[PDB]
């Protein structure tokens, strides 16, 4: 649920470690 990833899933994928997408940012929890 945190952002804290400063990544954007905009294609459905998040490259940082065990960051989930919360598309179109990617969220840890």
């Amino acid at each position: 649920g945190l952002p804290t990833c400063g990544e954007t899933c905009t294609l459905g994928t998040c490259y940082v470690p065990d960051c989930s997408c919360s598309w179109p940012i990617c969220m840890k929890n």
